[PDB]
C-alpha cells in the first residue's frame, strides 16, 4: 500500500544536499546518466534492490530511474541505512523501505515491500549479500520465471551464487559484480582502507598509534584494513588459512599467527574472513583489558556475540552500537555494532568516489541482463573486461590522470587491440 | 552567578561512560593520581582552565582536583567542547562553562566565569592558545600579582608567551608545555595524524585516495597531517617558508611548492602554519570544483573566510560546521568549521592516549609552578628532561614495551646515570 | 665437445660458498630435494636451460640434477651471468655455457651448446624470455617431436607463447610458470622491489630521497619498482596505457601522466612495460641534467639506446654497464646496462628467498611435463592451484608463519575442502 | 716521507669520473666554491682531515683546497676508503693516506702523516669520530696551541668532545657539526635509510621481505635503518634505553623489546647505539640459523666479535668483510665488516646528495673557526641557525623546490625577519 517507509521524511532536504555533493564525486554514475538518459535502456525493468541504503546507493538508485527503470529498495543490513539518504529517495518519489536499527522482522518486511510494482512482480534483482536472492528462491519460487537477472555486489553473496549453481538450485542468470576488477581491487581494498578506521573512530575514539591490531583474513578486505591500521602506527598481526595470502602478508612485514595466539596480544580485533567462528569465548577470555572487537565481513557470524551476552557479568551500552562487557576475569571487552559490519554500522560505509566504481559495475550489469538476456544463461557471469576497463576509464578524468595511448607499432608489438582490452583473462592486477 | 553552564547536564551519564573508557587509555594521568591523591600538592591552588572541553580534558580536570586543586573551566575554542564531557564535569560539582557552538560573545563570557573562586581570585592559569593569559594581562592586571604560574599547551600560545616576555608584558612565570618532547613530538605529530582525517571524514565523507591534498606548513602538525593523507593514498603537496622543513618534506617524497601554484591542483587544503593569510581570494578563484578547505592551526586566521562571505554568490549550509560556497566562476568551495580547528571542530580532537602525554606534562607543570615558586622567575621555562622522560616511561607499560636498562659498564662507557637523562639538552629526537 | 664454458673456473670455491648460503634461503627448492631425491622423478629428462645464470639458478640446476635429470645451461641475457655461480656449476660437473658480458654471437653459441646430450637431443625446455623456445621452433624444428614440454618463467616469454599458440605455430606443450600466483605476485612484485634499487645503487650510488622518479608501466614489476622508490623518499610518477592499472596507481597516491610530460620532470627513469619505444629521442632531449635511465623489462627495446649513440656529442664509459652521454643541448644522460635488465645487469637479480618461489614453480612444472605429459596437450597451461598453494606453504616455515587450519564446521560453512584449494580460479589475490 | 699513500694511483681516472658525477649531486659544496674560490677565506689554513676517504669526501677536500686551504687527509675507518676517490685526490697533488683494508697499525700511521705540512704543524682539525682529536691531545700536546679549531662530524666524536670539555681535557675550540639540523636530521636519518640496505645487500644479497629485523637503538641512525627495513617488508623490532625514543618507535607501529628477547626472533641485527656490549655471546647462542649481524654506529664495540672469534667452532671467510661463523650449536652467524660500519665497510656510505649537507656544514665550520677565532673560546659550539638554514636553502634548487616567501604582513604577524631564522633555538624539526 505504502509509497515508502523511512525513519523521518524531514531529513529529505539534508539528504538532498548530501546527494548533490556525492554526485560530483561519482563520475562513473554521472557518465551513465549522460550516455543513457535519452535512450532509457532500462524502460520496462522492475528492479528490486537490497543494498545498504546510504548516500551513495541513493545516487545509484536515481541513476537506475533516469535510465528508465522502476525501482523499489530495501537495505541489506539492519544498521547500515543512512536515514537522511533514505528520506531523499522517498521524497523524490521512489519507494524505499529502510531505516537505521531495524529488527530482524522489520528487515524481512522491508525486503518484501520491494517485490510488487504497479505493473506486476519484480523482474530484476540488484542484491548485496544474497538475501533478496535467497528469499525469492526459497520463499517465493513462483516469481522466478519472471525475473530476467540478478547482479551481486559482495564476495559473500557471489560465493553463495556459485554454491547455488553447482547444487542445481539457481534459477536466474547472475552477474558477479564483486569480481569485476574495478570492484574487488577497489571497493573491497581501498574502500575498507578508509571506512574501517572511520567506523572504529566514531564508535570509540581510540588511538591506533601504539596498538597491536589483529586482522583476521588477508584477502581484499583484510589487505585494506591491515594497511589502514599500520598507517596510523598500529602493529598489525594477521591470521590466515590460505598459504598464499599468508605469504603475501609476511612479505609486507606483518606477523602472521593464529587467533589462538593473537588473542593474548591484540588491543583491537577486526574480522574480514566472511567465515563463521573466528573470535570465540576462549579468545575473549584471554584478551587485554578494553580490547576493541568488531567485524567488517558481510554477515555477523564471525564473532561469538552470543557468548558475551551469556557469559559477561556486566553489559553496559555506551551508546548506539557500542557495548562494553565486564567478564568473570574482571577485564572488559568493547564490542562494535553487535558484531555486524562496522564501517557501515558505526560510520558511513565506503566514501562515494570508490563506490562509483562499484555502482557503475552494477548499472552495466543491470543493462547487460535487462538488454542482453540471451548473453546470460542460468549461471554466474563476469562483466567483460572491456566494460571493466570502461568503468576505470570513467574515473580517470576526475583525478586528472593522463592515460598513454598505444602507437600502432606498439599495439602490433604487444599483439593487442590498440583500444584494449589490454590484459588476458587470467590477469590479476 | 552560575555554578556552571553547559548545553545539557542530562548528557552526564554518557559523559561518565566516556570518561571511564578514557581513563583506561590515559595511564600517565592515572599514575599522577595514584601518586599524589594522598599528599595533595595542589592543596590551595585555584586553577583557571581555558582548554578544549573534551572527554580528555575531563580526565585532566579530575586529576587536578584529586591532587587538591580547585578548578574552574572554559573551552579555548567555540566549537570544540564535547557536551557530554562538559556535563560529566559539571555533574561532579566542578564549575565549567563550555558548549559546542558558542558565539564570540559567549566565549568571552565563559572565560570570565573562571576568574573568581569562593576564596578570592585565581592563583593559577592553565592555558591553550593564550586567551586566558592575554585576558588577565590586558583587562584584569590587578590579578596578575595574585597568580603564581601559567602553563601553556600549544605552539601558538607558547609563541605568544615568548613575544610577551621579550616585550616586557609577561608578569607571571610561565611553563612551555608545548615544547616538552613528550608533547610537541607526539600530540602535535601523532595526534593530528589521527584527528585530521577524522574531522574531514565526519564533515564530508570524502575519499582521500586519489586526491591531491595540499598541506600548508610542515612543522609538527604539518608532518602528521601529511603522513595521514599520504597513508590513505592522497598525493600530498607541501608549502613551507622554512628551508629546513622544506628540505625535510622533499626528502620524504613530497612535492614542495607555493600556494600560488598548488591552489590550481589540490582537492583538499589543510593549513598548519600558525600564520595569517595562507589561503586567499586568488587561491579560491582557481581551485577545482568542490575543493575542501580547512585549518588545523590554533586560531582561524589562516583561511580568508571573510573573502568567501563577501564574494560568494551563495553560501549553502550543509550541516553544523560544513558550508558549500557557490562562486562567481560557477565552482563550489566546501569550507569546514568556518576556518577553525577542524579536528576538534568537526570530530573529537586527539584520542585520549596521546592527550595523556600532554596532560601529564600539564599536571607536572602545575605542580612545579605551585609547589616550587622559587625555581621559576618571571619568564618562560621548560620542564626538566628528567620529568619529560618520566611522562614517556609512564605510557610504556600500557603498550607492553620493555625498555632496556643500561648495565653499569655501559652507563660508565656512555657517561650517563643509569636512570637518565639519556640525552643532551640540545637533543632533537 | 666442451664440458662447459665459463669466465674463470677459479671462482668455483667462492661460488660454492655463495650456493651454500643461498640453499639455506631457498626452502622450496630444498623441500623438492627431500621429497624427490630418492624417487628421481626426472630420470630420463634432458633439460636445456636458458635462464640468468646466477647463484639462485645454480640451486635450481642442482635441484633438477638431484631429481635425476640431465641438464645443460645457458644464460638468457648477455649481462646477467654471475661468473662465480657459473664456475660452481661447471666445477660440479654440469655443462654450463655462461659469462657476464657476452657478445650477441657468443650468446646464440652458448644456447646451442645446450641442445645435445650424451644420449641424444634435449627433450625438456626451461626457458626465461622465449629465446630457447623460439630458437628451436624456427632454427631447429626437426627437434620439436622429441621435446615433451616447455616451462616459461617471465611475462614476456609467456606472452609470446600465447601468440605462438593462437597463430598455430607452437608445437610443444608449455606451462606458464610466470602466472603462477606464487610467481607473478611474488617474484615480479617483491623481487623487483628489492633488486631495482640494488641495481641503480651499485651503478651510480645516487640518492633516491628528494628525486622525481618516473616508472613506466604499473603492472607487477612497476608496482614493486614504484613502491621501492617511494620508500626511499622519491616522488614517483607513473605512466600507463591500461586504465585499470592507472587507477590503481592514482589510488595509491602516485601522479599518473604521459612520458611526453614526465620526461621534463624525472631525475630517474625506469621502464617496466615489456613494450617497444617507451623512452625516445624527444624525451631524452627534455630531461634534467644527469637523468638516470634504465630498463627492467625482459628485453632491451624500451629505451632508444641507438638514438643516444647516434646523437650524443660525447659518450664516456664510467665503468662496466655505466654510460654517461653529453647531448647537443649541453646536458648529460646516465644510461644503465645499455638498456638491458638493470637489476640483473648491474646487480645480482632478485634475492634468493623470492627466487625459491619462482624456481619451485619451475621444478613442479618440469615434473608435471616430464611425468604427466598426457595432462598437457599442445598449448599453454597453468600449474593447478593446489600446487601453487604448495609452493607458498613450503616457504611459511622459514618465516615462522603459523597458518590457521579450518575446522570441519568452518570448511562446510565456506563449502570448501578443508585442505584447499581455498580460492576459486578467478581469484586475483 | 711519502707525498701520499693509496692502493693504486691508476684508479685515478675512474675516480675523476666518479667525482664529476658527484659534484653534480652536491650543489651546497659547489655554491661554496663559486662563492669563495676568489676571496680564499682559508688562505693560510692547514687542515688535517680524518674522515672516510670516499668520492663524497674527495669533493669536500677539493672545496677546502679551492678556498685556499692546504689539506692532508686520512680515513677514519679501516674499510671505508674508496680507492679510486683516494687516487683522484692524490693525482691532483693532495697528500692522502688511505686505502680499503688497512690494519690497525697502518690506520695510526696514516693519521700521523697528516700532522706536518711543509710550513710547519697543522693549525686545523676536521674530524669524524674524534681519533685525530684524541691523538693530538694524548700524544702530541705541544701542537695543541698551534691549532685554531676542530670541526667534528659524527655523534660519537661530538659526544667525546663534550666529555673532554667537561673533564678539562679539550684545549682547542670545537664546532659540533653533527648537531647542525641539516646534518643530524638528514645524513643520520636519510643517509642510513639508503646506505644500510646497500651494505647488507652488497655483502649478502639476502632478501629483506619477510624477515624479522632487530634494530638496537632508535636515535637518528636507528630511525633511518628501521624505516629502510620496514619499507622492504621486514618486520622490525627496536630496542631502546631512552623512554622517549622507545615511545616514538612504539607510536610508529614497531614492537619495542630487549635484545634478551629479540635475539631469539631476528634474522637481521643492526646496532645503532654508539654504545658497548649490545650483542653478546648469550644473544649469539640463541639466534636463528644464518642470522646476519652488523653495526652502523661509529666504532666497532657494539658486537662482541671477540666472543665469536674465541667461541665459534670454525670461521669461514666468504669474501672481504663477510664471515660465516659455525657455532657449537650447529647454527651459523654471518658477521659483516668484522663489526665495523656496515654502510661504509660493505658499500659506498651515504650517497653524495646528503653528504653535501654535512660537508657544507663542515666547510662553514672551518671558515667560522679559521676566519673568526675571536668568536669561539675553548669549548664546543654549534653553527648559528642562520647558516644552518643556508645549507638547506642551497640544496632546494637542485630538487626543484619552491620555498614560500613571507609577506611583510605575515612576518610582522609572526614577528620574524622575512629571511630567517624561522625557528626558536629550541626547535626540534
Ligand atoms: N563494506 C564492507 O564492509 C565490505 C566490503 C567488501 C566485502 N565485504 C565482505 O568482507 C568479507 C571478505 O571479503 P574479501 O573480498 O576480502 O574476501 P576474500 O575471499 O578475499 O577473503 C578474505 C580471506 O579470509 C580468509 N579466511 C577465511 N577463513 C578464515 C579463517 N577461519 N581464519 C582466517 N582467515 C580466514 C581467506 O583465506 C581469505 O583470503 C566478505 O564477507 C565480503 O562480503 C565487506
Ligand atoms: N590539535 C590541534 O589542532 C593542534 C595541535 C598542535 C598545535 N596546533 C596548532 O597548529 C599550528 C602549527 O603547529 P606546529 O606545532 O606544527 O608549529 P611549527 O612551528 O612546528 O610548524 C608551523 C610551520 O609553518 C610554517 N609556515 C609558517 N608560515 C607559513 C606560510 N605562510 N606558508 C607556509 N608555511 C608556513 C613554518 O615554517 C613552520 O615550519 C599552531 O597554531 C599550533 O598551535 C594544533
Ligand atoms: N627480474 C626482472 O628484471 C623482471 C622480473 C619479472 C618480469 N620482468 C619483465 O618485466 C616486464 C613487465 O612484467 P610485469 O609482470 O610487470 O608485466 P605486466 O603485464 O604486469 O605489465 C606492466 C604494464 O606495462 C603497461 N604498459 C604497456 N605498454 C605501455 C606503454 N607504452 N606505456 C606505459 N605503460 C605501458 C601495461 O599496461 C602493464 O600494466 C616484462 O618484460 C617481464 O618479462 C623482469
Ligand atoms: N654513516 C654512518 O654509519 C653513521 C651516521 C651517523 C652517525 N653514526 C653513528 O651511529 C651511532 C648512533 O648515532 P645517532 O646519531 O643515531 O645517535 P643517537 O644518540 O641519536 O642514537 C643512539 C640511540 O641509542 C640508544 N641506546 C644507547 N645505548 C643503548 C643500548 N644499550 N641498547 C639500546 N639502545 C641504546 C640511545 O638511547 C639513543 O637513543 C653513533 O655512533 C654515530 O656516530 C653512523
Ligand atoms: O557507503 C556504502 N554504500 C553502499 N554500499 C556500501 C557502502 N560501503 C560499502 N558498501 C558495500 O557493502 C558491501 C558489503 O555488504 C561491500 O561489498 C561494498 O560494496
Ligand atoms: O581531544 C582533545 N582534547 C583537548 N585538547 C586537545 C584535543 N586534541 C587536541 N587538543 C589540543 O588542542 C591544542 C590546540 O589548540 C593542541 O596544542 C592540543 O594539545
Ligand atoms: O637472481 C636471479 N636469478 C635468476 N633469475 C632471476 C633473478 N632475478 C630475477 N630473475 C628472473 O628474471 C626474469 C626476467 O628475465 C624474471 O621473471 C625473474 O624470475
Ligand atoms: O659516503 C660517505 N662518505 C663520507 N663520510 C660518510 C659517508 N657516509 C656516511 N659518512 C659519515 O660517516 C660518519 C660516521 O663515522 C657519519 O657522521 C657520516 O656523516
Ligand atoms: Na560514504
Ligand atoms: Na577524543
Ligand atoms: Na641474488
Ligand atoms: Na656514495
Amino acid at each position: 500500500k505504502l509509497p515508502y517507509k523511512v525513519a523521518d521524511i524531514g531529513l529529505a532536504a539534508w539528504g538532498r544536499k548530501a546527494l548533490d555533493i556525492a554526485e560530483n564525486e561519482m563520475p562513473g554514475l554521472m557518465r551513465m546518466r549522460e550516455m543513457y538518459s535519452a535512450s532509457k535502456p532500462l524502460k520496462g525493468a522492475r528492479i528490486a534492490g537490497c543494498l545498504h541504503m546510504t548516500v551513495e546507493t541513493a545516487v545509484l538508485i536515481e541513476t537506475l530511474v533516469a535510465l528508465g527503470a522502476e525501482v523499489r529498495w530495501s537495505s541489506c543490513n539492519i544498521f547500515s541505512t543512512q536515514d537522511h539518504a533514505a528520506a531523499a529517495i522517498a521524497k523524490a518519489g521512489i519507494p524505499v523501505f529502510a531505516w537505521k536499527g531495524e529488527t530482524d522482522e522489520e528487515y524481512l518486511w522491508c525486503i518484501e515491500q520491494t517485490l510488487h510494482f504497479k505493473d506486476g512482480p519484480l523482474n530484476m534483482i540488484l542484491d548485496d549479500g544474497g538475501d533478496l536472492t535467497n528469499l525469492i528462491h526459497t520463499k517465493y519460487p513462483q516469481l522466478l520465471s519472471g525475473i530476467r537477472g540478478i547482479s551481486e555486489e559482495t564476495t559473500t553473496g557471489v560465493h553463495n551464487l556459485y554454491k547455488m549453481m553447482s547444487n542445481g538450485i539457481l534459477k536466474v542468470p547472475a552477474i558477479n559484480v564483486n569480481d569485476s576488477v574495478t570492484k574487488s581491487k577497489f571497493d573491497n581494498l581501498y574502500g575498507c582502507r578508509e571506512s574501517l578506521i572511520d567506523g572504529i573512530k566514531r564508535a570509540t575514539d581510540v588511538m591506533i598509534a601504539g596498538k597491536v591490531a589483529v586482522v583476521a583474513g588477508y584477502g581484499d578486505v583484510g589487505k585494506g584494513c591491515a594497511q589502514a591500521l599500520r598507517g596510523f602506527g598500529a602493529r598489525v598481526i594477521i591470521t590466515e588459512i590460505d598459504p598464499i595470502n599468508a605469504l603475501q602478508a609476511a612479505m609486507e612485514g606483518y606477523e602472521v599467527t593464529t587467533m589462538d595466539e593473537a588473542c593474548k596480544e591484540g588491543n583491537i580485533f577486526v574480522t574480514t574472513t566472511g567465515c563463521v567462528d573466528i573470535i570465540l569465548g576462549r579468545h575473549f577470555e584471554q584478551m587485554k583489558d578494553d580490547a576493541i572487537v568488531c567485524n567488517i565481513g558481510h554477515f555477523d557470524v564471525e564473532i561469538d556475540v552470543k557468548w558475551l551476552n551469556e557469559n559477561a557479568v556486566e553489559k553496559v551500552n555506551i551508546k548506539p552500537q557500542v557495548d562494553r562487557y565486564w567478564l568473570k576475569n574482571g577485564r572488559r571487552i568493547i564490542l562494535l555494532a553487535e558484531g555486524r559490519l562496522v564501517n557501515l554500522g558505526c560510520a558511513m560505509g565506503h566514501p562515494s568516489f570508490v563506490m562509483s566504481n562499484s555502482f557503475t559495475n552494477q548499472v552495466m550489469a543491470q543493462i547487460e541482463l535487462w538488454t542482453h538476456p540471451d548473453k546470460y544463461p542460468v549461471g554466474v557471469h563476469f562483466l567483460p573486461k572491456k566494460l571493466d576497463e570502461a568503468v576505470a576509464e570513467a574515473h580517470l578524468g576526475k583525478l586528472n590522470v593522463k592515460l598513454t595511448k598505444l602507437t600502432e607499432k606498439q599495439a602490433q608489438y604487444l599483439g593487442m587491440p590498440i583500444n584494449g582490452p589490454f590484459k588476458p583473462d587470467h590477469y590479476r592486477y
